[PDB]
């Protein structure tokens, strides 16, 4: 029961990455749905990543065999969760990787947008993780890397996010991405459109993919 310490650490998203967030957030974009894709996309190329480590060093496994996605809408929370069992992101992959560093297409990708380009670009431009901004008000990222401890990172927008110690349900090895949904997106809750949505344009993914309904 003693009172638990946690640390916290704030952080500033690089300028264009702001830029490119209050963007995709302030904007009307028909075909939002391709959201799913990105996300699936990133948690496809997650597996390749610890598949190929394993030829390598087979303890790399240990964290567990199973190499997979799942899809876990929940109607009561309005939550979207993208679970996979790849490689994992360590402390400072999550600082780097999603929000701090650069990235060389941002810029391009908000100049072809503003030309009236489908948001569905944004996968070539190097960017495409913050596709979930168009469906979600807020991410939460947990993520566990074999060299590291579980981390969540999360943002609301706003030009800021947080990576903390995780101190909820150990998850092994991979990635979990948590999408707050905005109030009229729901539609991503029902399992025909996530169906539907999969069907259209990740049905060439290398891993299974599972959908969890409650009820
Ligand atoms: N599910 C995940 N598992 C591991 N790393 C991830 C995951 N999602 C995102 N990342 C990291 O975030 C980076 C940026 O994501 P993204 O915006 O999709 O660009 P890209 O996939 O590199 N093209 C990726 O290159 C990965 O390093
Ligand atoms: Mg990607």
């Amino acid at each position: 029961q003693p009172m638990e310490e946690e640390e916290v650490e704030t952080f500033a998203f690089q300028a264009e990455i702001a830029q490119l967030m209050s963007l995709i957030i302030n904007t009307f974009y028909s075909n939002k749905e391709i959201f799913l894709r990105e996300l699936i996309s990133n948690s496809s190329d997650a597996l390749d990543k610890i598949r190929y480590e394993s030829l390598t060093d087979p303890s790399k496994l240990d964290s567990g065999k199973e190499l997979h996605i799942n899809l876990i809408p929940n109607k009561q929370d309005r939550t979207l969760t993208i679970v996979d069992t790849g490689i994992g992101m360590t402390k400072a992959d999550l600082i780097n990787n999603l929000g701090t560093i650069a990235k060389s297409g941002t810029k391009a990708f908000m100049e072809a947008l503003q030309a009236g380009a489908d948001i569905s670009m944004i996968g070539q431009f190097g960017v495409g993780f913050y596709s979930a901004y168009l469906v979600a008000e807020k991410v939460t990222v947990i993520t566990k890397h074999n060299d590291d401890e579980q981390y969540a990172w999360e943002s609301s927008a706003g030009g800021s996010f947080t990576v903390r110690t995780d101190t909820g349900e150990p998850m092994g090895r991979g990635t979990k991405v948590i999408l707050h949904l905005k109030e009229d997106q729901t539609e991503y809750l029902e399992e025909r459109r996530i169906k539907e949505i999969v069907k259209k344009h990740s049905q060439f993914i290398g891993y299974p993919i599972t959908l969890f309904v409650e009820k």
